[PDB]
């Protein structure tokens, strides 16, 4: 990953 969220 490396980004975040939450979707
Ligand atoms: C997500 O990132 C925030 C900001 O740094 C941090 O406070 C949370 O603990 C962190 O969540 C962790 O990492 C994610 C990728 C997992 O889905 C979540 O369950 C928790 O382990
Ligand atoms: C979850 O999915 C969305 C839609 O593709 C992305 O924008 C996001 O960075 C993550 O991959
Ligand atoms: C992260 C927080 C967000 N409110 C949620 O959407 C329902 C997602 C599943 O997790
Ligand atoms: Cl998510």
């Amino acid at each position: 990953x490396x980004f975040x969220x939450y979707x």
